[PDB]
């Protein structure tokens, strides 16, 4: 539940995010300014040249000045195509929006992935913390209780001294154990964005399940269709036939038109008179009928990038392959080794009833029942690691899938 | 011998390997595109152009419109280089793909070394396997005889219990085995780059002899001449220097000829009647006499970058060492480590054989001779990691020789 | 003393460093390019061109040919800005240079940090190599002595089994601490950056005090202030500010200036003849009404560029949050930890004197007053280990506080 309250709050306030769905309006932003080339560009053109042959002669001199005034519209250099190398490069910028969608998905989901595996993290560091801080308080009896049998001179100094290095261990223990807990509460407010991160996480760990525990794989076809990053790793070879389209058309003839219209004199007082509205057509064929491997090794180019875009995609479902099979592989052994850590708990605590009941039946000494708790204890926190890697395990087998 | 067939295979079908490849031959067009452009850059041009000052006259209209349409061949600006700025350009190209070749080098020598470090670490998972369930197999025994015992009233739960626990530890350990061995498995199956990759590998583990146990390092200008990453960073490195030679050259005033032939005319009709055959000769020496940094920074920012290239080459150079040190200090404390594992090994095998002496003896208990069958099962297993991790070492000491 | 004199041969002599260096002198070399698109930039242009419509008429044919040869200065496309938008470009290439200022810093002191953390590892693995030799001369005593009490036949062969397998887990971890000693010789003259960087290091350990054990956090906002990453980032983002600049200036109208002044003569023979000093003085007044994306789409793309910088300085904010938080909370566990470990060490020692007094008092045994020295001397390598992890981490909050 609070995994879902998290989950938003990253997604509504993480920094990473936020820069990948401004990538998405970035490649939108380059899609849309590879498509106005398709489009006539018209542009106002208000040139005046002033050239002639003697010196001086400035603001009317005399001489034979021509000072042309060319005021008007001008079609800057249309490219109508025959083969669409600019509708090529179009929708390559058209596939290259596509893949940063995609990429941009993955990235949201490894968010998630990361957010709640650190969520699950730190409510592992919470048990872990409740066990380890109850073991340093069994520790610290068994210390006491130990400096009074000396104190009354029926145990060795040398038992003291052991008893103190174990409490100490088990301080040590403590302290590494909150040092893992702090690490993950900073991660968390990380992964969520927001310095209140820390208000909106519960204080306590809870036994409630938060991620489901069975997820069926499917097939491999499914998971090509699905996955992001398989997904941007095909826009991207995609695009690059796109690319090898666009420099298959390169080889044939291009023909431009450059066009302008709008008035022209030998004076700049004539400028706006009547008889002065002149036009320029120019269309142009440009074929290289020898390129030397200018047009040519362009082509070869293109043909080895969109093969290695064929290479990338598949080396990305196969590391894709590789990932849902390793996740696969720890969830199952994942879910076998902490049932057997659940069975090797629920043994101590057999072991915490027999003792238990020794001592209240006067057999046994409160050192040996604490030292059964402090083994339980060991038992329970070793279970709560492995319970947490599962989970994460679980966590990471999800992202695989997407 | 299998690891020659899952190298050849890996060569064969890895996706990232055949990137490599691509990769060259995208920097062998990148070096032809700009080899091509020393050569003539010719091209048939075929433009008309129609002008005139007042409006309307469309279709032959009745002014004094100019049309004129030029139809032919057209050399295209090339540049007469008293330098050879184009040809520093083009060897700048060549070592660019030199260092592509070396690289992509680097990259099989890569690959090769994580197939092999991958085989090594299957091989020692499936005898650690062999290891665990024995002593699993072991640790049931102990379990059952245990459980016998506390059934005729010999032993007490907390022993029973704690042998429950004892099994329970050895299936956890188990489980985490089973779950290295399958992802080992997943990351050959990765490297080889084949779904069928799980058929040509063994079954079982060998304990033949598989990579050459000594390597002599030699002098480090040997290292220096044989690592790929040495020489891409070289060539690299000569590169940068073609930069800088192509930078100085700009400062040179620079010889432009642009040269047409075809045929012109006033109207559409007479652009293949005799008397119109026109060609053009343009040459151009543009030297700017006062740059302002336009042509000087180029030139600090070539000499700067090839100051980086020399600290980049020297710094792979130190890395390079500190790698093949490392390796050669990972091999021989490895050499050493082993001998001491086989010899605490062959310690509880002797202990074993002990044990088992007695327990034939009538003497001990089958409890104490499964005990020592799971010591040195331990041992066992404690060994064939470090002699995992031992090949291993030895592999990225040759990888990091070349 | 010796980390000041390590890092000044650091700083002297890394080769990652002198890059790094490179690098800024790179930006600033780019910087100088932009900023000399502000200035003119004039060309002396030498021209001769030769037309004519007919065929041959070569070296002073018999046509009507003409050859015009230009050959003088020319200012090459001024570009007069009412907004500045080469102004914004310089103004972004002088945030590049900063930002690349920032990141140098950044990279010079993270050098810092890993040449005083190996230092510290090779620190504590020479303290570690210290307890383990004798802590193996211990195990060998002990070894031999059980081997004297065997040949007496006062013990079992399985005491003498288990002494040599004890001997050879002792040898095994001298090998693991020798191997960590080399490697941290060698991570350690890789930093360093010269051949001869071991003569530079002392072969012993020492107990000084080597950093500052205590630093003050201080406020977030002066990390702000301070860390050269978050620095960089907002001159990064300061540079797009500049780009959006630029984007909103290409929108308006702009002026080219293109003039030339020299000779011009229908003849080879008149270029140096009086009265042929002519020139030009050409404005173009260039301005798209219709862009049709062409203009606005890459105003939007800065837009997000720019937005996208804002991200990654927020997220590089929260990066360093999360570092200093995670150096404070381990440096904190950490002093504790240490806390606990030496009273663990001295609790030990205590034992040993104890085991002393007992075995000088011909009470216990050599074998026990051996095995009270193995068990202080594994504590008080393992407290070495703590206390060199608490330098390193000290080391890493200075790092992350810049």
């Amino acid at each position: 539940a609070d995994l879902r309250r998290a989950v938003d709050t990253a997604l509504s306030n993480n920094r990473s995010l936020r820069q990948a769905l401004l990538d998405i309006e970035a490649a939108r932003a380059q899609y849309r300014i590879q498509r106005a080339d398709r489009l006539p560009s018209i542009n106002a053109n208000a040139s005046g040249n002033r050239q002639r042959l003697p010196a001086d002669l400035s603001q009317t001199g005399r001489s034979e000045v021509t000072s042309n005034y060319q005021v008007g519209l001008g079609l800057a250099e249309y490219e109508v195509d025959l083969f669409g190398r600019v509708r090529n490069l179009s929708e390559a910028a058209l596939e290259t929006y596509l893949a940063t969608e995609e990429a941009t998905r993955a990235t949201q989901i490894s968010l998630v992935a990361e957010v709640i595996q650190a969520y699950l993290t730190r409510d592992g560091a919470l048990r872990r913390m409740a066990l380890v801080e109850q073991t340093l308080d069994s520790r610290m009896a068994s210390l006491e209780l130990v400096s009074q049998r000396r104190a009354a001179g029926a145990a060795t100094a040398l038992d003291y001294q052991e008893a103190v290095g174990l409490a100490e261990q088990a301080r040590a223990e403590r302290e590494s154990t909150e040092r893992q807990l702090r690490q993950a509460d900073n991660a968390l407010v990380l992964l969520l964005g927001t310095p209140d991160a820390a208000r909106l996480l519960p204080a306590t760990p809870r036994d409630d399940l938060m991620v489901l525990q069975d997820i069926a794989p499917g097939t491999s076809s499914e998971l090509i269709e699905r996955r992001p990053d398989i997904l941007a790793s095909e826009h991207r070879l995609k695009a690059r036939n796109a690319d090898i389209g666009a420099a298959r058309a390169a080889f044939f003839p291009r023909i431009s038109l450059t066009g302008s219209v709008g008035s022209s004199s030998a004076e700049l007082s004539g400028l706006f008179d009547g008889g002065s509205r002149a036009w320029s057509f120019a269309p142009t064929l440009s074929l290289p009928i020898f390129a030397g491997g200018r047009n040519r090794a362009n082509l070869d180019l293109a043909e080895v990038r969109q093969d290695a875009a064929v290479a990338d995609y598949e080396g990305t479902i196969q590391t894709a392959f590789r990932e849902v099979a390793d996740a696969l592989a720890a969830t199952d052994t994942l879910r076998r080794e902490e049932a057997a850590r659940q069975a090797l708990a629920g043994s101590s605590e057999a072991a915490m009833a027999l003792a238990k009941a020794r001592y209240e039946g006067g057999v046994d000494d409160y050192l040996r029942y604490l030292d059964a708790q402090r083994s339980t204890f060991s038992n329970q926190t070793t279970l709560i690691q492995i319970s947490t890697e599962r989970q994460i395990a679980l966590v990471d087998l999800f992202r695989s899938l997407g």
